[PDB]
């Protein structure tokens, strides 16, 4: 099983790479995304914490940040620490299991129709669920689209 966009990337049964794994973060709080972009911390939901923590121990993990109401691209970051119940950001609530440190790769606030299309179909054809893992080809495409949109915006 080989990635459709990268012949050198082997995929598991789910279409997920063994080495690079991608999760979507759907944010509806300007204060939370602004805080995360300044302090490089994110809060992980209890519902997706086990799969995200297991991925952190096995591979490189990236969060792709998308606005809930618009699907605006907000950036993407590598997760660089495991879940910690004592380092939760101030905006977290009872639905969060713990915080993770992140390392921002790109940060923006823009719209891409191509990005919105991918997020709109990420749940096997339906709208993405917050915290879900995506396929390798979706994460690779989204990161490239963010890089390309940032690139074109500076011009």
């Amino acid at each position: 099983r080989i990635s459709m966009i990268n012949p050198r990337v082997v995929l598991d049964e789910n279409g997920i790479s063994h080495r690079s794994r991608y999760f979507i973060m759907l944010c509806d709080n300007e204060t939370a995304i602004a805080h995360a972009k300044k302090t490089s911390i994110w809060a992980v939901k209890k519902d997706s914490s086990k799969r995200i923590s297991d991925a952190y121990k096995k591979a490189s993990v990236y969060f792709i940040f998308v606005a809930q109401q618009t699907y605006n691209a907000l950036g993407y970051a590598q997760v660089v620490s495991d879940l910690n119940s004592t380092e939760l950001p101030f905006w977290s609530d009872s639905s969060h299991a713990g915080g993770v440190r992140i390392k921002w790769i790109k940060t923006c606030n823009l719209f891409s129709a191509e990005i919105s299309e991918i997020v709109s179909h990420m749940d096997h054809g339906s709208e993405a669920r917050d915290g879900m893992e995506m396929m390798y080809d979706e994460g690779s495409r989204l990161c490239t689209l963010i890089n390309y949109a940032i690139m074109k915006r500076i011009g």
